[PDB]
């Protein structure tokens, strides 16, 4: 298993503009698009990140490459993060594959008001920020992919993918 595999699993693959679970206009690999509520604006900028009228479909290869690119920047974004970084840095392989995940689903920003569990992975406190990470939100909302990711911080093994 790696950090693709496992998002590929959570993600899905769509070659069609499709809503997210925020509704959302997305495609692909959760390639989010827009948060406007405007097809046509989505349907411009997919044919802004593929180079070519794509007018809402695209092929399997530019799907994987919309996703080679989103899970760079994911990584990379946490890397400037001074606030993500250290706690990254400290991580085993399997829970750094964990954080890249939430990053990717939420952004930087969406895991901003995730203090106390940053704080408790860098102690590793694995429990402790299992409990945490399921007061949110993002639990709520999605929590069959919650349960998955949250185990992964928990165990530090990609038994919940298997
Ligand atoms: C935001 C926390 C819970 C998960 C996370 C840890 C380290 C870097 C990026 C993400
Ligand atoms: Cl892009
Ligand atoms: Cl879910």
């Amino acid at each position: 298993m790696n950090i693709f595999e496992m998002l590929r699993i959570d993600e899905g693959l769509r070659l069609k503009i499709y809503k997210d679970t925020e509704g959302y206009y997305t495609i692909g690999i959760g390639h989010l698009l827009t948060k406007s509520p405007s097809l046509n604006a989505a349907k411009s900028e997919l044919d802004k990140a593929i180079g070519r009228n794509t007018n809402g479909v695209i092929t399997k290869d530019e799907a994987e490459k919309l996703f080679n690119q989103d899970v760079d920047a994911a990584v990379r974004g946490i890397l400037r993060n001074a606030k993500l970084k250290p706690v990254y840095d400290s991580l085993d392989a399997v829970r750094r594959a964990a954080a890249i995940n939430m990053v990717f689903q939420m952004g930087e920003t969406g895991v901003a008001g995730f203090t106390n569990s940053l704080r408790m992975l860098q102690q590793k406190r694995w429990d402790e920020a299992a409990v945490n990470l399921a007061k949110s939100r993002w639990y709520n909302q999605t929590p069959n992919r919650a349960k998955r990711v949250i185990t992964t911080f928990r165990t530090g093994t990609w038994d919940a993918y298997k």
